[PDB]
């Protein structure tokens, strides 16, 4: 029986519709995403920059794009400025700056055609950003989901600017997260695909190049969701969120299945991250739409934007 951990979760913040993508930037400020606020119907997520002494919400971004309102839902932080990049479901991929101010990356993709909407991108030690994309074309299309049919996509978006669709297929490309040799070489792509309850992985040749497409890990249940966010810890584990089950499923670097458990004082778990040089990862939830933090058995594994551009070692 794979064995399971009930650490002491310590809530920080609430009242978030879907709360998502959390994220610190170089600052050592943390943001979330709500891509599930709603105003007369229509769109109208925001991005939050939340106080973790008083838990308090300032929303700095509510993005918009010709009367368009969008859904953001995941972040990454950038290394050589201080930025974020933004998956959005309805327009694509943003990139925000600390003081609201925001940009679309792109209309269409190296091919000429027209930009999915994403849910989750992450960042390679090179600079690359590979990007989920479970939606279907960005605003003014209308707004469809692969939850049932199997039209998502994986992009990367390479340092030379180039927005490369590297596959498709597949049913709700959701968490995304990039292996690393221990000489910080990318070399291991790993992609959750929600309904189905697999983790799939590639082998990462170069910028925009994977091949070896295989099922890498199972998440348990029979529920409805699967698997959400996901990161590594230091010693290259794999947490990744399992939305429905109540759990948090910890990987091993080899896949498969879970070596053990995290178990949830809620349903939902959506994504997480953990703070820098810490052992403290936080946790969005879907049950409650709450933010919570937790103490996990080691530090994570460092983000693109902690390491550092002109290093020696
Ligand atoms: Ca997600
Ligand atoms: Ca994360």
């Amino acid at each position: 029986e794979i064995p399971v951990i009930e650490p002491l979760f310590t809530k920080v913040t609430e009242d978030i519709p879907g709360a998502e993508g959390p994220v610190f930037d170089k600052n050592g400020d943390f943001y979330i995403v709500a891509p599930e606020v709603e105003v007369n119907g229509k769109p109208a997520g925001e991005i939050l920059r939340i106080d973790l002494k008083t838990g308090k919400k300032t929303v700095i971004c509510k993005p918009e794009v010709n009367g368009y309102g969008g859904i953001p839902a995941g972040c990454q932080c950038d290394r050589d400025a201080n930025q974020l990049f933004v998956a959005d479901m309805r327009l694509g991929l943003l990139v925000v700056q600390t003081d609201g101010t925001f940009e679309e990356i792109a209309k269409k993709d190296s091919e000429g055609r027209r930009m999915q909407g994403c849910n989750e991108c992450a960042f390679d030690y090179e600079g690359n950003l590979w990007i989920t994309a479970p939606a279907g074309e960005v605003a003014p299309a209308d707004y469809t989901r692969s939850m049932q049919e199997k039209f998502g996509s994986i992009y990367c978006f390479t340092t030379d600017g180039q927005m490369i669709q590297v596959d498709t297929a597949f049913q709700f490309p959701n968490g995304i997260a990039v292996r690393h040799m221990n000489d910080g070489r990318p070399y291991q792509l790993i992609v959750a695909e929600t309904p189905t309850k697999k983790l799939w992985s590639y082998d990462i040749k170069g910028p925009a190049k994977i091949e070896n497409k295989k099922v890498w890990g199972h998440i348990p249940g029979t529920h409805e969701g699967g698997a959400d966010g996901m990161d590594f810890d230091e010693d290259n584990n794999l947490l990744v969120a399992n939305w429905g089950s109540s759990h948090i499923e910890v990987f091993g670097p080899d896949g498969g299945q879970p070596k053990m458990r995290i178990r949830c004082p809620f349903e939902k778990p959506s994504n997480l991250h953990f703070k820098p040089q810490t052992k403290t990862i936080f946790v969005t939830e879907h049950e409650n739409n709450a933010v919570w933090k937790f103490e996990w058995q080691r530090n994570g594994k460092k983000q693109y934007c902690e390491t550092l551009k002109f290093g020696i070692f």
